[PDB]
């Protein structure tokens, strides 16, 4: 069939791909939409990268739904230990596969604008647009990474339906991932490191599934970040470095069964009236020196509410900060600070801490439960507004 | 290798596959048939389908292990909203990728038939085949879609083993897919909407592993049905509208890390003596009114337990029905019904509701423990037969 | 592009690959590296195996980074059942799809040894190597496989970053899959059945992500076993036989929405101070029968903790061995056994068994936790330092 591209057999293109890989795909799209010119005859397409070396010179923008853009695989290699080194003597220096190096020099800092002008419901929105199995990198970056080289990877800024990005590497960027107003996009296998953001879910969205990543965003950004977002769904994933899931009005949100390390406060917060979230069956780990900021103090919360109903059961919470290096200096340090809302809950959490640590309930608020998952000195209740069965001690 | 097929371009068909993508599929399922012809001959084969549009009006029957048929995504568009919507400056009113429209003539009602005749001892069962990255679509179809149009994306109906349905979409369907006499069956990362039912595992299963799935059928059928289903694993699911997981006699399974949302409720039955199953770190939300229905009311319970010794923890149970349409009108509507059963295990469960909630325990359970998983007031036992350890709900 | 090869189609083999595909595959990498001959110029390469049947005699050596080898499919059958079944009308009796039969004749036991030499700081570690929906096979192999037949399908030996296994089948292997020195892998959607082991991490390992998984090894082995690994996650499989994750000096681990089953004793042991690690919201089952073994006896429990600060939480642990099979004969079996460390927290488990069945803190222990995880009945402390709170079990 017509429908499947090759961006280095493709006869059609008037510049190399390892030259300028994104003038290709743009070549690519416009054949796509020279041949599928109806309502009922757009289908869409594959373009395939086979493994290479491909500079991006010009972003590519898709508003075609139905497109596939797939790879060999991720290709990952870490940009940040090749800049600590001496690697004269390694195999390999760049990040590899189906590897396209965003070069823009075209004035724009996306290498994929996903976008469709004109409202949703008058010419439709986005649908199922595919992206697999190869490899976005910005070269060159100093940690945080953000503001960084300013790079982002693929970025949806017009509504959409059930995309799915699965596979990927992303490194060395300042935003991997940006979908805005997404409805059921998939979020899935993917590995993204060394980026100042990972996931960011703007504007707002509905029911994103974001599972079995390994997202290793730093410190300055958010591994997640999601506003206006209804029904999140966070599981299966390994996230790493500066773990900072986000939701800014956000609602009923399941985040289970992950693996969460950050070197900093701020791995969950539920913030601008965050509601009926559940936090599950994670595992919590708050260590420090892999990177050092001051974003945030070691008051704020491994995990911050504020917002009503969330429910935070079954997770550890294991902390190992040296006290020199907690801040403000002589405060104990916060596991979950709920700082505003009503009838919060916290149920079956185990605490381990290298010094002291606490809930801290603000006196602002209301009818927090903490059922063994604190023991009376990991409470600091400053309101009485609470019911506390406490974890046994002595 | 000759073990490779593309849809439209081999040239041994005698139809166009965007006429009829089933007779093409029959025909090259016949060529392999024809070149493996002996038990220690017949490794399978691929059968890609490139993005287009393609009606298939011939049934499919596979009865060859390891066939893979592949195409370039799961192509989903929604048909719902189209059939609500003004849609003449829409770009696009058909899903798409590798896009099956089903359109039998030929008095079935299944796109695909994955079927083998025989005792399974003596033929042997039908092995690891693999559907993957395309989409299946009905058409035209109407909510609740069951009945429907009464059409079936994939039906197994012998006994199979490892069997793998990955990244498809199914639209407008009546059933997406059905498994009978499934083992170890693998269904992961799909996208099934606008179905009457999802997944339905019919006569009996082990081990069925469905994960990471959107789940989106409607209120008159399954997300999820499994009848004599031994030790199934339900996890990373997002199952919405008309979410209902039920197991029929099924038990040992892991029902863990989901994000579970009905219009309705039963959003999980666990029924005919279904038990020793975990329901764990899954997020339920109860709303109303993305259609209504009288198939249960709201006494039946967001979970409905009817057997012995399951566990339930660590859940929240989030519940918004306006008053005015909870029925039976006046009553408080019902969060976890334990129905039968003994030594049921509630703990660590949140219950947040916008009226008045209650866990209700049958006179006929015995055994049932309710541990931080329910207020005095969310607690409506009726019989002495059971251990509270209530949720604090007074200073 | 020349980066995508078809091992039936290149034309540069010397042998053909239904013959010795680990021939084959060793002089496509040759080939690549003659062509990708700079540290800036090495993207790397794409192997495809298409559907058949395929003898390896020759080991693969891969030191080429960003390689993947990719197929058709998992292709798996059950030769267990093969084995001991009259197989004479079978359509098939072999696996299939891209189907290596592991069969070397040069005295090394790995079908794939993926290795660099030198100092991963002087010439690099092996970097995103993508194994891919095919089948390893070890063609004729004894319960329980260890020592077997000896073979092992994966085989990493040195030092590695964000390696792939994903969607394959490994089957009547020793040993499926073993990494050394593994960081950030991922081994994810795969289908390991009737091996020895499953999944070693060996050596050290930081942060592998094991998802999705069918493990069906056998009795002699491991599920997963991994030592020195900080930071693993475990969730989302379905590990069935003998379930045995073992961690040996691991902490961290977060073993989470898991569906688990063994015929035998172990299916966790942290070992050797593993410490901080998270069992929460995964189901337990254990039986009898399928196989014997006395390796373990049914005092080391379903869980076995030898180690500090570790959290057990939302799981169901369902217990079904017929007394007269239960070792030491007269011994109420064990569930849980806290036998060494500080601290562990075991909170809102239902344990459901068909004997007496104890939850046991060796009498080393000190502080542990038991918070509605254990009735009075249920618990056998041997020391006085625990804290309890029961299960309630009395009017």
């Amino acid at each position: 069939a017509d429908t499947v591209y090759d961006v280095t057999t493709w006869a059609g293109a008037t510049v190399s791909p390892y030259v300028d890989i994104g003038a290709v795909i743009n070549q690519i799209i416009a054949d796509i939409k020279s041949k599928q010119t109806t309502q009922t005859t757009r289908p869409g397409a594959v373009i395939y990268i086979p493994p290479g070396h491909y500079d991006l010179l010009t972003r590519v923008v898709i508003d075609v739904s139905f497109l596939q853009i797939k790879g060999a695989g991720h290709g990952f290699l870490s940009e940040a230990i090749r800049d600590e080194s001496q690697t004269g003597s390694w195999v390999e220096t760049l990040p590899g596969a189906s590897h396209i190096r965003v070069r823009n020099n075209d004035g724009h800092n996306e290498a994929f604008l996903v976008s469709r002008t004109g409202a949703p419901a008058t010419v439709g929105r986005l649908n199922s647009i595919v992206f697999q199995d190869f490899c976005l990198d910005g070269v060159n970056a100093s940690k945080p990474y953000l503001p960084g080289n300013g790079k982002t990877g693929i970025s949806f800024q017009s509504d959409n339906d059930a995309v799915r990005i699965e596979g990927m590497g992303f490194v060395y960027l300042a935003h991997a991932l940006i979908i805005k107003g997404a409805d059921a996009p998939n979020i899935t296998n993917n590995f993204i490191a060394e980026c100042g953001s990972s996931i960011e879910l703007t504007g707002a969205s509905q029911v994103a599934k974001i599972t079995n990543n390994f997202l290793i965003s730093a410190w300055a950004g958010y591994s997640i970040f999601a506003e206006n977002a209804e029904g999140l769904q966070i599981s299966g994933n390994t996230i790493l470095w500066a773990c900072n899931i986000t939701l800014s009005s956000g609602n009923r949100a399941s985040i289970t069964s992950n693996k969460l390390l950050s070197n900093f406060p701020s791995q969950i917060a539920l913030l601008n009236n965050s509601s009926e979230n559940l936090i599950s069956a994670n595992h919590f780990r708050r260590v420090h020196g892999d990177g050092t900021s001051t974003r945030f103090d070691d008051k704020f919360g491994m995990v911050h509410i504020a917002g009503n109903k969330n429910t935070v059961t079954g997770n550890q919470f294991s902390f190992d900060v040296p006290s020199q290096n907690i801040t403000p200096a002589g405060q104990d340090p916060t596991i979950v600070l709920v700082k505003s809302g009503d009838n919060n809950y916290l149920a079956s959490n185990h605490i381990t801490s290298n010094v002291a640590a606490k809930v801290v309930l603000d006196a602002s608020t209301t009818a927090t439960r903490v059922l063994h998952s604190a023991t009376t000195a990991q409470l600091d209740a400053l309101t009485t507004n609470h019911f506390m069965v406490a974890t046994p001690s002595h």
